[PDB]
């Protein structure tokens, strides 16, 4: 219980939504592409994740020896808007890494799986059930 | 499974990364306050469950009869940084919604019921159970 977060949103008019942390501001808006103002909710939950993806492996990747040239992480998701489980949350998420790195292919696997167990983003959304993250990555050499 | 989700997060130099959802972006950085260029990972993932939350409320008030004035979230979450559990994920995430409403409590007690068993975010974080969410509401006549 180390590392504590302190976030707070806005519902603007025009149904806009803007966050604060510590004093930056993001600008979120769930209506359609053709009027919004910034990345959808769970857009922005899904680069929450991504990011912390790519955090803790440039973090982790110092101490694995893996050298990174370039990192990048593409996400994908979906739910049910009329679901019969009653779930409306994501029930399927992937994670699509891509790495420019001269370490081998059985060294970025494990070196992923690490991170994998290691970004705290990845831990919450493991425990689901109702989700599944699938994860495969881009080696380029 | 009607909506889908596509972002992609990169991993720029000075160790920033800059997510991309259709024409938007958002920078992130995980390190310290002093440091930083945008939200942490973490931070932003909480946001977008907030911006889920209001959105949601927004969207259901009027089929519930709640007329909102001003409607906000803040959210505060904790995680483990040297767990004995193996678990670096969010152990405890607190929701305190502030609505300014004309609604009676019994009212926005039920609406906001409502509105937790319906924001896709909330759906999603409930399925956790290393995760431990709160939630409270200021009702603002």
């Amino acid at each position: 219980m180390d590392k504590k977060y302190d976030i707070t949103a806005v519902l603007n008019e025009d149904s806009s939504m803007t966050a604060i942390s510590d004093q930056f501001q993001i600008t979120l808006d769930a209506r359609p592409k053709h009027t919004a103002k910034g990345f959808g909710p769970l857009a922005a939950l899904l680069s929450g994740l991504a990011a912390c993806e790519l955090a803790t492996a440039n973090l982790m990747a110092p101490a694995k020896m893996i050298t990174i040239n370039k990192l990048l992480m593409n996400v994908t998701g979906s739910r049910s808007t009329n679901p019969t489980d009653g779930y409306f949350g994501l029930r399927e998420i992937n994670l699509h890494w891509e790495i420019h790195s001269p370490n081998s292919e059985t060294e970025i696997k494990e070196f992923i799986d690490f991170v994998s167990k290691r970004c705290p983003a990845h831990n919450t959304l493991q425990g689901v059930s109702q989700l599944k993250i699938n994860v495969n990555v881009t080696l380029v050499h």
